[PDB]
């Protein structure tokens, strides 16, 4: 009572798997997690969450090594950016590690259902929102956090790592800043099913996202984008765009750039990239690797960008793409129990 | 883009229990009151399925409904009015049909025809008319909403989708026929919308994130957030209203304004509304053009400025008495000049709302 919901008070009661798990918050606090069977929610039609995306969510993935032993990714960021989420969207706070062992809890009653498999894993999905039976766009009172768990098998078709189709159109925009793009929230998400169709007749499977007057390469589809190139400067560096509100801060995104810092054999740092830089190094043959990051592709090649209508190829397969297969291999030994580190957290 | 359910295809489920009256002299909080019916229809596969109008009733959502993850909904606002003779109408509900699929079109939910939905809407308001309040400034408050329904994680078109409408008794924004002015917070750090964006649009998105803000003004001691745009901080909404602004321009001649559509503003049906009449009165020029902070400062200096107002359908016309801007208060002239057209707006609206005064914008019940 007072404060937030306990994993030590939880409810149990025994293509997506059997059980999820269920808190409610109301006025004075929350109640205490459940643990049910994957049964439809009951909302009430005024419900917030429904009429002004009061609603938020995360995505991260719990992996099956070779000892049989379920572990989850870097939790502990996905936690503090849901909290993040909460508080400007400006529902009810929590604390993060009580949420991480129901998490704990709920994985552990469907382990079973974690695949084994070469790059295959299940997707944790936590999601909360307002549940105030009321049209007034104000601070909500009730609330919802649920979380549904669903095998994934492998994003690549085969073990083949594939490039993916980007379009590059200045007339749409993802966020802004003073914006909500740096925080996983729903309405985010609705307005780019009408612009990846628009990619996809456009001949390309996925959009950049294209942000300012110079037009600055923000996003990569629901991923942060990664550039290797030896920049202006002579330097051989990787790249990615700083977090000053138009960015998603991504986990695998921070790790990428938490492993390449450590590695200490070539400049990481976090600087915007325009078009006209990337169209500039492309030209002079400066440009190594180009990939996005993502939960759902961990590493993910581009080879080609419709700017403007344009045919601009990425020369990332012709590179290898070296640094692409490095970070692949060391998240997968992290990943599936081959070497033991403290990104990693025991189901 | 697979046709509409029709009107002649609704069915009826009256309720077997139902909810508690208000009562003529008990406090009506906005929103927070719910009629004894609602509408109800499902899109899948096949296309459409038929109405019905059933009881009050929660909606029932698989938990990987793409409503609840990725935002794929809308919204509408309009309100029903009962005159001093019985009659209820509506207020150019075509336009918030007009609305309604742009909004379905844009976060990629089906189509369908605006006049089986709006007769679909009138049958359901006939259902409820007792619901409908009689006092002076009161009226029902009308909800349709369209949602994605479909049970899977993908940021996908649905190939399921769920609309439904319901209703709500409300007060008057204005207790006594006599309007009161709001003040504003006008800070640069937080943007509604941007241009290629989808703040033209009535959708959940973009009302979710404004409530941090609205905390924020409140905390500041500000009636309300003055949402600015640009580098330039160009003026767009007032809350969830827009702003017009009656002054003499700087090329001396007296104008009504407002913003143009853009992009970053949403098309208000009571925007276009005062548009119309000021137009149909032709005493002054009636232009759509950005309005910026920089010429709101130097017409407030030059004492140009008469009276500045938010627009839709809650409040009709809201005024404005003071901004908040860079710590410094701006006083507003809104209240010393009458506010004689906020007034006749107000005046002209609720005659032709109440159907005082007779008019084609209002469609009978
Ligand atoms: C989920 C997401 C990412 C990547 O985040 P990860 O935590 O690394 O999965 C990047 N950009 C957007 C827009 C996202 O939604
Ligand atoms: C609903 C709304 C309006 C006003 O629209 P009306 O149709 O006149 O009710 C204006 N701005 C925003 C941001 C709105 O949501």
């Amino acid at each position: 009572a007072s404060s937030s919901f306990k994993a030590a008070d939880l409810q149990l009661e025994m293509t997506f798997t059997d059980h999820m798990l269920m808190v409610e918050w109301n006025d004075k606090g929350w109640g205490q997690p459940r643990i049910q069977p994957f049964q439809n929610l009951t909302l009430h039609p005024a419900s917030s969450s429904l009429h002004y995306s009061l609603q938020l969510f995360e995505g991260m993935k719990a992996f099956k090594g070779k000892d049989q032993q379920v572990r989850l990714f870097r939790p502990w960021l996905n936690m503090d950016r849901m909290l993040r989420s909460a508080m400007r969207l400006c529902l009810p706070s929590f604390d993060k590690l009580e949420l991480l062992e129901c998490i704990r809890r709920l994985i552990e009653v469907d382990k079973d259902w974690v695949p084994d498999a070469a790059g295959t894993s299940l997707y944790v999905r936590p999601v909360l929102i307002g549940n105030e039976p009321s049209l007034g766009v104000s601070q909500p009172r009730r609330a919802l956090l649920f979380v549904i768990l669903c095998p994934v098998g492998a994003y690549f078709p085969g073990g083949s790592v594939t490039p993916v189709s980007l379009l590059a159109d200045p007339a749409f925009i993802r966020a802004w800043v003073g914006g909500v793009g740096n925080y996983k929230l729903g309405g985010n998400y609705g307005p780019t099913v009408l612009v990846q169709q628009e990619a996809l007749k456009r001949g390309c499977e996925q959009v950049l996202w294209l942000y300012g007057p110079d037009h600055q390469l923000t996003e990569v589809g629901t991923m942060n984008i990664f550039v290797y190139w030896t920049h202006e400067d002579g330097v051989l560096e990787l790249v990615t765009p700083p977090l000053n509100g138009v960015i998603l801060p991504g986990v695998v995104r921070q790790s990428l750039l938490d492993m390449a810092q450590t590695w200490g054999e070539f400049r990481v740092v976090e600087r915007t990239i325009t078009m006209k830089q990337l169209l500039r190094a492309l030209e002079e043959g400066r440009v190594r690797e180009v990939f996005g990051s993502g939960t759902a592709c961990q590493v993910c090649p581009v080879h080609r960008i419709l700017y403007k209508d344009r045919n601009l190829h990425i020369p990332t397969m012709e590179n290898g793409p070296e640094l692409i297969l490095r970070f692949q291999k060391e998240l997968k030994e992290i990943q599936y129990g081959i070497r033991a580190h403290e990104w990693m957290f025991p189901v």
